[PDB]
């Protein structure tokens, strides 16, 4: 299936689960730095101190690059390493502003367009410390907004691709609401956590949205013209269709579910109004209010393009009995199968991940009639079932890696083709196999096989085969 040829495709990281290096070249600590080095762990037993160790080896790691005839990349820049302490009046780590200017030279040099993200869940620690972070709404907004002018002068000069905040619905819920991501705040978890799931999660929505508002207002205000550049921010989520489909209540259900996961980052941002009615229905006053002034804001700056992180799909089923006020994923409840037993889509390397290639389109023709952006899928990816065992010899075969990037890049094709989306580009996570989070490294979502003995990359054979399929697509 077709795809036009301006088409921007390549592959993505990010800093924390690949750069290592995590006390060097002055970097401050994350709250993943302290998450990961919790006592037991939480997080599998592993830690992000070396992880891929690519602070020492990127230019091995750009080189794969030009192997694999990628023509950008899409890297995230850790914010405890160019602002240690991360606040607005705290000084500047010039030593780590260098790594990244030369990461960008790095890049240009090889004719290969980098891609930026301001934020990938790496908050630094001390803003935690100081006023809690993305709880404290007023004050976190002002700090992200003076670090991302500050990149933008530094860098915008040759970045013309931003991304303010990747999966912020993420770093709200497993960060505040279910605690099994930094900084582990929760009243529902297992462990003694500090936290409340009723109110905390949508505090910290609510700072990134403004986060990015400031951001976005800042680059629209100052760097958009002279620069000639564009930004935008990275919305995961999975597409849901109804457990039944002939049930009301469940095509409801999935609909109000994709409201409370996307839509509410993106009604602000993309359509400069409130959250979703359901969720100000079922939320109420725990759901802090957007302002006048917060619209004003909104209404200063324009997001120039949506970007999808997508992996899978689910069902939703409606919610019966009163619903908890810990809820968070709005009264439904999620299903791998339906009415029919027939399941969402085809396992994968991890239990969560099903290839459900057909329910991708319909996700991409919702997202352009909602928001009328155009999309750039700025993460797509998957491990391969058995991965997590395999050896390096076994797991540069993936068959099935390769035929999940075929069958999701067929999605991008008829969504174009057939239901008037524009979809720019296209980024598979990952170039590398990475620290998967509080999952470890067991998971290996890389085109390109990582040995932790040795930290030696051995190319999969997705690597070498995906500039082919896009060519191919592009005659």
């Amino acid at each position: 299936l077709s795809l036009p040829k301006d088409f921007e495709w390549g592959f993505a990281t990010a800093a924390y689960q690949i750069e290592g290096a995590v006390k060097e070249g002055g970097r401050g600590p994350s709250i993943w730095d302290t998450y990961c080095h919790l006592e037991p762990s939480r997080t599998n037993g592993a830690n992000g101190d070396v992880a891929c160790d690519h602070y020492h080896r990127y230019d091995e790691d750009f080189d794969l690059l030009t192997k694999y005839g990628a023509k950008a990349y899409r890297f995230s820049l850790s914010w405890s390493r160019i602002i240690p302490l991360g606040g607005r009046l705290d000084p500047i780590n010039e030593e780590g502003i260098q790594f990244y200017s030369n990461l960008i030279d790095a890049l240009l040099k090889r004719g290969v367009t980098p891609w930026v993200t301001l934020y990938h869940w790496d908050l630094p620690q001390a803003l935690h410390d100081r006023y809690g972070g993305w709880l404290n709404v007023k004050e976190v907004q002002l700090d992200f907004e003076r670090y991302a002018r500050l990149c933008f002068e530094r860098f915008g000069d040759r970045v013309k691709n931003w991304i303010t905040i990747n999966e912020p619905w993420i770093q709200s819920i497993y960060g505040y609401a279910t605690g099994s991501n930094a900084p582990g705040r929760s009243s529902i978890n297992k462990h003694s956590t500090e936290g409340d799931t009723t109110t905390e999660p949508w505090l910290a929505g609510k700072a990134q949205i403004m986060s990015h508002a400031r951001a976005v207002a800042v680059y629209s205000k100052d760097f958009r013209a002279s620069q000639k550049g564009q930004i935008g921010i990275s919305l995961n989520g999975d597409y849901y269709e109804p457990w039944d489909s002939s049930d009301p209540r469940d095509k409801e259900a999935a609909e109000r579910r994709m409201e409370f996961h996307i839509g509410w980052y993106a009604n602000p941002i993309f359509l400069k109004k409130d959250y979703p009615a359901s969720m100000r229905k079922q939320l109420g006053d725990r759901l802090p209010a957007l302002t006048p002034a917060d619209f004003a804001i909104l209404n200063a700056g324009e997001t120039d393009f949506y970007g999808m992180n997508y992996y899978t799909s689910q069902f939703a089923r409606h919610y019966e009995g009163p619903v908890p006020k810990t809820d968070f994923l709005g009264a439904i409840h999620e299903h791998q199968e339906n009415k029919d037993g027939s399941p969402v889509g085809e396992e994968s390397g991890i239990f969560w991940l099903r290839s459900c290639p057909d329910m991708f389109r319909k996700h991409l023709a919702r997202v352009h009639g909602l928001y009328g952006k155009p999309i750039y899928i700025t993460e797509n990816g998957c491990p391969c079932p058995g991965e997590d065992k395999m050896t390096c010899e076994e797991a540069i075969n993936d068959p099935f890696r390769i035929q999940y990037f075929d069958s999701h890049l067929d999605s991008i094709s008829k969504a174009i083709s057939q239901d008037g989306v524009v979809v720019k580009g296209y980024f598979a996570w990952a170039l590398l196999d990475n620290l998967e989070w509080s999952d470890g490294y067991g998971p290996r979502f890389g085109v390109t096989y990582t040995d932790y003995t040795t930290l030696k990359r051995t190319p999969k054979k997705s690597a070498l085969v995906l500039k082919d399929m896009f060519a191919d697509r592009q005659r």
